[PDB]
């Protein structure tokens, strides 16, 4: 299990390759757009060292201590201790960072103990998984394609090798050329490209891994939405910014033992599923949406009784509302757990169904809980002085004017600068389009959900009940 | 165990003091519009004695044979052994019995288990419900004070005895004068006239229950929605049409051994909570809950493959959207066990947090469920044919033209007035403003779940969160 | 202009092919299922002969006398005439009948302004109208081909005279064999098969008219949703239920003067854009549904303050709601008559983009509305004894219990039983389905609407912003 | 009229008492975080001048030439004039302004107009409208007291002068203390204090103006939200953020002659409606959010051709549903023109009706109008290299990656900055608040809709409905 001090230690040796508008990042752990997020990730590290949480964050084996994102779950206890796990990390940041690793380490852990699922690459698999979990690397991922003709298929678009594609094959391994649209929280020691693709993209259907500065990658980073570095102006921007970058492979050369999958369309696009990479990062994410809709309630609730707009009917439903959706995600998390099975491959996984609940049902609740949280707020969201305005002479009339229902002035301001940056600051509103498509598009979500579940026996209790129907006739 | 026949016999004999129309009914067994649901009713008693259901729907216990809504659960294999049971009997009817007598079971048997909690008055009510176990009665109750003027509490409407209220107390009990606003399923053997009453509405705070027969009684039916007789023109309106009813009192004389709560407004107000019998009565609901969803996820699947809908995308995600519900009642129902914990009287009682978010949920999820059914049938849920019409002339024709995609046109017929009698039938709309209201008005059901939920350690964390904020000031 | 007394004459004289449940219907002015609709469409011809209404209603022209509907409007002035004879029939029922005649009567009148559009069958066009007008005839019509496999065009169903083809062509006419899904009101003298095809239907690609009492025309109805004759008991369902029927064609001969398109595809396609027929019709239905929401309101409102219930903020917001959807059908009206241009034709046409913004967004605001009345309402929508209970035994009891604030028991159930009639009988239900469909299909209706709709000056707006973009590459 | 040129000479010269972060704005004109907003407002007097739109933005009077929302309108061409001229401002901008001076102009218009509302301070009302109009000043307005315990009324605050009240009145006017808690856009030249206040809320009860330097008025800036200087990157917040401030009023002396109301609370409440004012402002809004409704249908229209979405049926919805709220905006905009009429005072004010419509229905489109682009746009929207990256190393890499189906990268970027700009940068989630609030609290503004609309027609109409329903008992 690796400290912050190693994690930062590791980013100031080899960076990614970054690149802020139009320059390299040279340095991540010290440049202003990315130090905070740096120093966040640090402090996960440095917790499962904590005596406080070292039982809950990592697990011995054989002399060793590894975090507990790599548990291969053998027991539902297992499962519950891997949940409470993705509890604590997401806690830390209010569930606002959305990929922190263990969402990924859930990922590989299930890709290696379903390694049979991968064929002769198999074994590049588990001592893939083994290399992460032994030096508790960080890792981001890319799995979309250029977004440029929506119209056609990967092999359609104005260039072959916009997204991308194998140019050859050699004996070192495979040269990638290409793009992927989105890495999130690109301050990270590797590199996913992972998988659904239609028949005839063989040269697209890859599944690969590669350090984040290997030569030829690049990633490019969009607009930053870090307010500054005050914790009471930017209490959530000024340390949770993850980034969001376009990942660029010049011709680049992805050694044999990285390679998961190769030219396999089919074995791409069950990968997760098959693997129960699928259920597990669920799970994590269940936890994390618990952690959040918790901020969300607990803000909710701190902003209505600061202004005294608690004692109006409309404003407790609107808390309760929150309350009904946290209540939700827990009860998601828990029948997750309990009704967990075994796969094709004997590993467990948490229940699919439960989990296609919560992560289909929450992008459509997360708007609602922010739009709660304005229609609460109202003129007290945008009414924010600075920490620097408290300081200076008109201090004394702002501790007058601001104070709230027996709170204090630059405590109420504290707490509506929060819940601005979890909502209307460009770090907040970029939170909303994140829970409404980080785990993929609603629409065909929902079309995937529709044809992968089992429905035949609703049919039959209809058919049945029927009977007496069409027995008129008889 | 009572047998359909006992029920029957009983209702034969003592029959409700029902009226429709003017008429006093003197057998609900032959009647036109009861006939059906007595049917239905006894249909459920019998599956009580069928080999294949006698371990799921009751125990044995020192020679007697009760049915499972009554046991006293010990253990959380207890809770699922009620829960099954709840499933069980829903099923029969697709979930559309919202009054069977199991929900008010739950609710005696939790009164009984936490009888201290009615002081003196904690024997009768024991022994209460050893009777309902004992001789396996049906119940129906009815809680709400007739919707006069809404602006005024009980004591501030036109007259003092509007709500039902004590007009003297007696060496035989007490009388009572006054009217309950609504009384769903009156085919039953017993009423119970159970408990938000402000401060200073003593003579209404009551709590008893009374055969259906005793004098000054009366339930006058409302409209009724039977549709007819024919399953095949009306499948559910002419099985499952439970009727609602305004229960008079008319100076009624209530024996002291039927008393429960006589004349605390807090022990009223208290009184669901306390017991026990809020959760489990949930219990029954989210169940009942998952049973009806599944039979909404039938029906629109053959609806949308009936008329080969199915292969349109918007189609399959509407039918996933009531998938998501459907899996959402489902962890919810794994939850309320799961997490089950003993009460102050030693009853284990369901998790209240996740029958909360259950019951306050559904009511927002049931409309779009049957918006859903609405938008994927379209003209094919108004182009309803009698079973007459395809035994008549123009048969021939109907089989041509209301055919589907791979359905024959009276299979066809048949799901689509089946799928009418659950969302526009006069009885399918009311199972719309019944799930919107009969656990409560959401408005004050909302603003009672923010009152009791603990939000203390939501805002703790917040207020830990902002400790760094406020820190630039030291 | 025709008389009540003419219209009944007529429909006994020469009844519309009518079947219900197995059997024809030998007069629908005296059938229990038909004759309250049929009083209520002879009580609209009626009022055409008011003294209060006739300049209203009717027009003179050369010594003749002709209903508005029929006015070939060639100023605003024109417009609002026959706009403000929409309100004034809509009215009289609440808006609840949808498919009075004047409906149609716009659609042929607009296809007779614009005769030149059906090129050799201009005259045709021109004559019919002139004998629905002369004649003052009452009409029903079918646009849809039978609901069977929707995967499928017109040309791929299990046969190929499912939908309503040519079979072959004579020198008397055309015979047809097939049907038509839906047609509402079918209490007609003529029916209208009137027209979007793909190419390959020209087989089906037809508009012709047709006496309903047509040799081998029938009209098989659906489950009738009269509650009873009661006006006290079924305010609305007693006299307002228009029925809806499936139209079959048994090898029936259309002479041809009452063929208007013959195996044309796109002539049918923009058959009522191009002759403005959609903008007449969408000009009734725009001044119908503006009735219909008044009616909604006044129900609310009497509701409300009926039972007290009005004191409370929500139920005030939830009033104001249904006034802000009143005001946006009063302003599409408005738009839509003082925006109005000739067509191709030199007809005068309501503007298309108010009245494809009025038919496309009342389809999701009714709904909203119905929910208001059931949210206002509670279990007074369900708590509905009969006039006869009033006059039976327990009357003085439910004078009582069944007051509201301020006004009298009979009154208040008089109220709710329309407020539930509205909303929640199967009369009520179905009004909901309709208003989802009547004009269509909204997703279809709303991809419609794109691809017609000019975005190009929006779009260009935006180009011109994004210059100065643009400019810092320069 | 004044020019740009006078404008910026006019605040360099005499500036605002601004802060931002603790320290006194000296010359806004050049200040970062303001300067882009007054170049923006130079630029709209600029255009009075243009010879393209002189006669549309300005109207000659006796030798001057005055801005057009100064005309006090006597016909309905004049209230199209007025409209004209809101909408071409409107569109400089995308109606992203909300707060230009126009919208004031017409409040002091209909002031003035309507001044023997004001009693004795009717001459100073008519006088101030002419110092405005002569000088073509710039107004920004402040009425709501500080959020500070809403459970209270003004009077019941942790201070008697938090909010704004009357201290002493002396022989030169009145001193006043407190605060108002938002005033947007505070870069002009005087700032108007006007008006639902409670009996006895009299030292509260004001409405007068100031010049935006007066000694001991102070505007505390909220957190700035302008993203950078580059057009490209950041197309919106670049130019058109307001900002929104505190207004603090240290012992501010109030000369008679600016004074307008003085401790009047029912004269404060009924000002806006009684005046006009509140017609004449809602006519400013209204074609303020047709010019914000095109601006998003022209590019969520962009942004699906871009990148080939347009093809898929959902999106097209989409986009139609955006066309259908357009029209709804226009059309209220047309009934308030065309249902004019002249309050108590003769002047002529846009239909209430129409304006009550509109403003309290676009705070509910705007919401889903957004959302929308935010579902059309998906990862594209946070996917935004700076034109920095593309005249970078980098640049040939993202010109193939990020190019649309028929665009160019750069042009692609452009739109998509543009898209997130008015969606999901701290400028773009700020005009969300906005709309929700700008008018007023939605619970409010719908209950005060509920209380002054004449529901009595409606309620007419239904009881004459009924009248048939209780002669059954007759
Ligand atoms: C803040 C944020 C963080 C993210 N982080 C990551 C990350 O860390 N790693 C990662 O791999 N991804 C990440 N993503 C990407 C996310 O997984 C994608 O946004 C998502 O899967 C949907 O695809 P898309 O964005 O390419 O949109 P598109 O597919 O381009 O769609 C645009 C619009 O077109 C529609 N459309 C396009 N194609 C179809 C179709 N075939 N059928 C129906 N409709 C269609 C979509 O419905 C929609 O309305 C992130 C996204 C966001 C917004
Ligand atoms: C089909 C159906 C079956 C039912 N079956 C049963 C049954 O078997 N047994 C039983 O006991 N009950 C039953 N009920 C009753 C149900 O429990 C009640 O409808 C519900 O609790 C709400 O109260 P109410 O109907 O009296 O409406 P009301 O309280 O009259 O409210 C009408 C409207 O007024 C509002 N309003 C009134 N008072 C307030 C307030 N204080 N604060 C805020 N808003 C207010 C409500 O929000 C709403 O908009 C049934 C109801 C239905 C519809």
């Amino acid at each position: 299990a690796r400290t912050g001090a190693e994690y930062i230690e590791a980013l100031k040796t080899r960076p990614p390759n970054l690149w802020y508008k139009g320059e390299k990042v040279e340095d991540p752990t010290t440049h202003p757009v990315f130090r905070g997020i740096v120093r966040t990730m640090a402090a996960l590290y440095d917790l499962q060292h904590d005596p406080r949480y070292r039982e809950v964050l990592t697990y011995e084996e054989e002399g060793k201590r590894h975090g507990m994102s790599f548990l291969i779950p053998k027991t539902k206890e297992d499962l519950k201790r891997r949940g409470q796990a993705y509890k604590l990390w997401a806690d830390q940041n209010l569930g606002m960072m959305g990929r922190s690793p263990d969402y990924l380490n859930a990922v590989v852990m299930a890709y290696a103990a379903s390694a049979d699922y991968f064929g002769e690459f198999a074994e590049n698999v588990r001592n893939y998984y083994r290399y992460l979990r032994d030096q508790d690397l960080a890792t981001t991922h890319a799995l979309t394609n250029p977004q440029v003709n929506r119209a056609r298929p990967p092999s359609g678009q104005p260039d072959p090798y916009i997204p991308v594609g194998v140019v050859k094959q050699t004996e070192k391994g495979i040269v990638v050329r290409g793009a992927r649209m989105t890495a999130t929280f690109p301050l990270a020691d590797e590199v996913l490209i992972f998988p659904l693709l239609q028949a005839g993209s063989e040269k697209y259907a890859l599944a690969f891994a590669l350090p984040t500065s290997t030569p030829g990658l690049h990633f490019v980073c969009r607009e930053a939405l870090v307010g500054g570095d005050s914790p009471f102006d930017h209490p959530l921007s000024s340390r949770v910014e993850e980034m969001d970058c376009l990942v660029i492979f010049d011709d680049v050369l992805v050694p044999w033992e990285r390679v998961f999958i190769l030219g396999n369309v089919e074995l791409c696009n069950n990968a997760y599923a098959a693997t129960g990479a699928l259920n597990h990062m669920a799970h994590q994410v269940v936890a994390l949406k618990t952690a959040k809709t918790e901020a969300f309630l607990g803000v909710a609730a701190l902003m209505a009784e600061g202004i005294g707009a608690d004692v109006y009917g409309h404003v407790q439903e609107k808390i309760a509302e929150i309350i009904v959706y946290l209540e939700a995600m827990r009860a998601f998390w828990t029948r997750a757990e309990e009704e967990a099975k075994e796969n094709a491959y004997g590993l467990l996984v948490p229940d699919r169904g439960a989990l296609d609940g919560a992560r289909n049902l929450y992008p459509r609740l997360y708007p609602r809980i922010r739009e709660i949280l304005e229609q609460i707020g109202a003129s007290g969201l945008i009414t924010l002085p600075s920490e620097k305005d408290f300081k200076g002479p008109l201090g004394p009339f702002l501790e007058k004017f601001l104070q709230g229902a027996a709170l204090e002035a630059k405590e109420r301001v504290a707490l509506f600068r929060l819940a601005w940056d979890m909502t209307l600051s460009g770090f907040g509103a970029r939170q909303e389009l994140y829970e409404r498509f980080f785990f993929g598009d609603p629409v065909r979500m929902y079309q995937t959900l529709y044809n992968v579940y089992n429905k035949e026996p609703y049919k039959e209790r209809i058919r049945a009940f029927l009977k007496e129907s069409l027995k008129v006739f008889e």
